[PDB]
């Protein structure tokens, strides 16, 4: 079982999370200036007060390029629940070196986004 390095972001509004170019990625003081680079992808929960299947906030987890549940996916590809960050400067290469987290090792990073970001309405982390 494998987890994103870093908390969630969650979805109020009725779009898909979309940062401009050059924001998105959090920070991670033990990653390079070259690893700013990947992907938030989404994950859907359901619940069943009375009315069978209600469906609850959709939230977006980020994973470094070359990693994750879409670790073969090229930067930029066009998928559904898939948007694509990085900071200029990052480096279109696998992050292998960093991979993904083990929730039996490493708690999950605490998202925090670069000085000046803006997210996307209805989207707030935590």
């Amino acid at each position: 079982n494998t987890a994103s390095w870093f908390t969630a972001l969650t979805q109020h509004g009725k779009e898909d999370l979309k940062f401009p170019r050059g924001q998105g990625v959090p920070i991670n003081t033990n990653s390079s200036p070259d690893d700013q680079i990947g992907y938030y992808r989404r994950a859907t929960r359901r619940i069943r007060g009375d009315g069978k299947m209600k469906d609850l906030s959709p939230r977006w987890y980020f994973y470094y390029l070359g990693t994750g549940p879409e670790a073969g996916l090229p930067y930029g590809a066009n998928k559904d629940g898939i948007i694509w960050v990085a900071t200029e400067g990052a480096l279109n290469t696998p992050k292998d070196h960093i991979g993904t987290r083990n929730p039996a090792n490493n708690a999950a990073i605490v998202l925090q986004l670069p000085q000046g970001t803006t997210l996307p309405k209805g989207f707030y982390a935590e």
